[PDB]
């Protein structure tokens, strides 16, 4: 069975690549300022923060707070993406109406951080599309709450990008995530495994013809989930001190995702 | 390699027997009134309690509860020496692969002394009812359901034996001086579960990653709210 093993790898992929706009290979690129095209306007201080909000479009009124909105704002819009990813998926729009809610409900914040890793290398993340790079010493600068909550992003995301995964491996990995038959409150398992059983199966082969010296990489990248959720926890939690932001319209649009 | 995988699987259950006095195949047939053991006294109340330990009772069970992490991190530790590379590490390492890797190894053995009922004590020798833990108040409840999950892989002391030396050495652990040597230790760990689980459950749908993922489960009941108190020194 391993000629629809990499139909399926590959196919996974091509939606991916018209999921995503910003790809990993395009954000290695531009982080390396590995080719032609553009550099990204730098925010590493609190002018060039003001200067970047002009140029750089911002659909979306202290300064560490107005990040967190527009953090805010971009995983909102990054979920209906993995929404539509997640169509794609073999098997995923058969499933129960409610199951396919509760595998989104969990499953796009570790989706996110995951995605979040190909835009970050040790000193920074890609932000508005590329077109920008907020420096990670300008987030640690931040006031109270705002000095963590990117900190530990970046020290998954440094040890997630040492495993050197490209677009086609990472295709596979979303999908296993999303298929993942644990969500509690899950009415219908049976073929949700039997869908993550498939993708499983797909993504070791792929890490083997993909990453052929590299041993152990498809239970390496099954360790990095429990980081993964553990990441999402702490997340959860920190924005339960940050109950303590106004709409309410927008309170009611980026409470979740959802 | 495969003549080395089955050598190391078969060094660190023989370790795990030597290590751990009461195993899933003891807990197994004193769960099931099998026949070569004896059945255990139940605690399913408080004057069942009583009679059982032949100030008040909650933090009285959480005094033996948390003794009985004593024996087993004394026992854990002693496994951990037989690992391959283990005792080659750097001190300071040895102690935090140790520290971070305990409580998770603990609720997997727990798993095997636990069914959808209860739970057994005392080596073997009593049976703690979930209800009567459960009229205590919490702090059992995640343990429980991690073991109901974990005992649908069936799961023998084979499997648990390789799979509790990969939670020991993982290279994800904070503060880890030299994390290369650690990260080597697991792979050959790795490859040889592998080979362990294609070879015990040759049925097995993708039991590897199944079993992988099951390590998610594990760090997240560690989120749970004195050689103890110098483990928990923070997590
Ligand atoms: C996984 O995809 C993403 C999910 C959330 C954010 C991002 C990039 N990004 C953005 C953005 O709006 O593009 C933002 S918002 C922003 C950035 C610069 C100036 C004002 C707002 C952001 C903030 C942090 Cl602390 C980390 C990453 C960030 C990407
Ligand atoms: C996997 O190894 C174990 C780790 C901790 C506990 C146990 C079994 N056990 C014990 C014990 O003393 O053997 C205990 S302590 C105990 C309980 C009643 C009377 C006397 C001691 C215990 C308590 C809970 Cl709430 C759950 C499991 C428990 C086994």
């Amino acid at each position: 069975e391993s000629a629809d093993l990499r139909a399926l790898a590959k196919h996974l992929y091509d939606s991916y690549i018209k999921s995503f706009p910003l790809t990993k290979a395009k954000a290695r690129a531009i982080l390396t300022g590995k080719t032609t095209d553009k550099s990204p306007f730098v925010i590493y201080d609190m002018n060039s923060l003001m200067m970047g909000e002009d140029k750089i479009k911002f659909k979306h009124k202290e300064v560490a707070i107005r990040i967190f909105q527009g953090c805010q704002f971009r995983s909102v819009e990054a979920v209906q993406e993995i929404t539509e990813y997640a169509k794609s998926i073999p098997g995923f729009v058969n499933l129960d109406l409610n199951d396919q809610v509760t595998l989104l409900k969990y499953g796009v914040h570790e989706i996110i951080y995951t995605m979040l890793a190909s835009l970050m290398n040790k000193d920074g993340v890609l932000i508005s599309e590329g077109q920008g790079f907020m420096t990670r010493e300008f987030l640690k600068s931040l006031r109270k709450p705002f000095g963590d909550f990117m900190e530990p992003k970046f020290e998954f995301a440094v040890k997630f990008n040492a495993l050197e995964l490209d677009d086609s491996d990472l295709a596979i990995f979303i999908a296993v995530i999303i298929l993942s038959g644990d969500r509690p409150g899950l009415l219908n398992v049976k073929p949700i495994e039997d869908i993550q059983d498939n993708l499983l199966q797909a993504l070791e082969l792929q890490l083997k013809l993909n990453h052929p010296e590299s041993s152990q990489l498809f239970a390496k990248l099954l360790q990095k989930m429990t980081d993964l959720r553990q990441i999402v926890t702490e997340h959860v939690q920190l924005l339960q001190v940050i109950k303590k932001s106004l709409h309410p319209l927008l309170q009611e649009i980026y409470k979740d995702l959802y």
